[PDB]
């Protein structure tokens, strides 16, 4: 094995499991601006799965850590996006406290 720091598949495994709890499909996608005109205004350092998938695929994490701090980010953009007890607010909230476990769960170091 590469006993490494690394874990490629692990990390879509990962990313696999934050898609489908992602029941909203709030997380799946980059948000296009003419769709959603406003949200580039409040998140200026947009991220999602399509596009951390890309870079796990790619190589561009360092890191499992580099991928769990990235959906950490995903899951604070959407609590500053939504509004408290909004239903995309209480998805984002259920990640906030269970994704380190999913991470786990994955095969990753936390
Ligand atoms: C991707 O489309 C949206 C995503 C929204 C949204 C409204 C739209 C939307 C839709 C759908 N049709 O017109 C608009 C405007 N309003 C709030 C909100 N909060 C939020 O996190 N999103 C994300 C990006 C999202 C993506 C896909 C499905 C559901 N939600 C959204
Ligand atoms: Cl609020
Ligand atoms: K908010």
């Amino acid at each position: 094995g590469p006993h490494m720091s690394f874990n490629k598949n692990g990390c879509l495994v990962f990313v696999s499991r934050l898609w489908d709890l992602d029941k909203l499909g709030m997380f799946h996608h980059p948000v296009s601006a003419e769709e959603l005109p406003d949200y580039h205004t409040v998140i200026k350092r947009p991220v999602d799965l399509s596009s951390i998938r890309d870079g796990i695929e790619k190589g561009t994490y360092a890191t499992d850590v580099d991928v769990q701090n990235d959906v950490a980010r995903m899951i604070t953009n959407a609590l500053e996006y939504n509004a408290k007890g909004s239903t995309w607010y209480q998805e984002a909230m259920s990640f906030r406290k269970t994704y380190l476990d999913l991470a786990r769960q994955s095969g990753l170091v936390v």
